[PDB]
């Protein structure tokens, strides 16, 4: 009954000449997210929520030589398990004015579920626009938010 | 002990010409939220948090005013096997003052979710004059929900 | 078995001539957060998450920004009083997680000290308190260093 909650936030700029990768899914689009990594904003938010729930700090405290964000999410899951926690569920929201993310959501859930060794019914991803407000509304970046529940076994 | 958490986000533009409805409450103001129906930013965030906790997707996958949608959301969460344990939320608006209307929103939300009043919370924040929120160009809501098998 | 979750959000402007105090830590910096109190954005977010989890409203309900008794108020004192009211309502705190978002200064060197302050104020062990530090990847007013934001989540049990 030693439950813990975590929350994660990430945002990346949208830039020309890079693939758009969110939740491990490559999405056709003229721009992609900027970062040292593949800049997977969704996977980063989830990673931080998981580190947060296990009180293990954040991505900056932990991170891998040219690794993509799925390898990092897998490693995050590893460190969470190492600290004696089991993951109960993940929920998240992606905020992007464009492109449409709906057709890709189930693939993202499947990717996250595989990376965390969770059944699909314990992983959720939601898609939002920013109603044309601010930098998200102008399509200058994409934000992700995440929440994670774990239990110390 | 099969608990799940969910989280929700919503924002709408604040424009002259529409009524301001937040948490089912019509609030007198020179401007209102722009959306498909009543643009109830608070109920939308809560609805998303509930679907998220149940891993049922989001508002767009499932879906009338926003209270009707919240009630249908709650029905679907119940059918998926989940009981709602609590909801917490924050509205971010530079104006008007929301404090007077909080109990009314909590009452509407608790009714729609068939929850005791003490399992529903709504908080109110300004954006300290920063950004589109701080300039009164929109209103944001954030929600968290805990459910159980 | 009566668990509840809460979430909190806060933002304050960054201005010259104010102490920069985040998570109870005075951080050397040429600007600080503007507010009625010491403007501790992180502690406020956590305070709101705790009040939210207990369904006790928000920091404005409990510690009004128009009340002169809270002018320059120590947000750690506010957080302890919040924790006291949450306990009085019948709740025990299980954990806190949080994020600070700031273009500058570097927060990594101060995070452990913030964690320790929050754990002290909530009478929790360090391993139930987490503070994460983020930039906004150069976007928006946060990217321009006009303010600093904090987010928090709390789990309690009645
Ligand atoms: N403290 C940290 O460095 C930190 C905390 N969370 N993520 C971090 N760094 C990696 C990063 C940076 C920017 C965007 N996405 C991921
Ligand atoms: N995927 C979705 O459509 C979606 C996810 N959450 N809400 C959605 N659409 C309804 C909506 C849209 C804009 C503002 N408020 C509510
Ligand atoms: N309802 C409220 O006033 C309220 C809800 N949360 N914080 C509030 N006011 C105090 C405050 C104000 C500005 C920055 N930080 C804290
Ligand atoms: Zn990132
Ligand atoms: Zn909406
Ligand atoms: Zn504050």
């Amino acid at each position: 009954m030693d439950f813990r909650i975590g929350q994660g936030y990430d945002v990346h700029q949208l830039v020309p000449g890079r693939p758009l990768i969110i939740g491990g899914v490559t999405i056709p689009y003229e721009r992609g997210l900027l970062g040292h990594s593949d800049a997977d904003v969704l996977l980063h938010a989830i990673t931080d929520a998981l580190f947060g729930a296990a009180a293990l700090g954040d991505i900056g405290r932990h991170f891998f030589k040219g690794a993509d964000s799925r390898a990092l999410l897998r490693e995050c899951a590893s460190r969470v398990a190492q600290a004696g926690f089991a993951i109960r569920n993940v929920d998240s929201t992606i905020i992007a004015q464009a492109p449409k993310l709906a057709p890709h959501i189930d693939a993202m859930r499947a990717n996250i579920a595989a990376d965390l060794d969770l059944p699909l019914d314990r992983v959720n991803v939601k898609a939002k626009t920013n109603e044309k407000l601010g930098y998200l509304g102008r399509g200058e970046g994409i934000e992700a938010q995440a929440a994670a529940l774990v239990v110390r076994e």
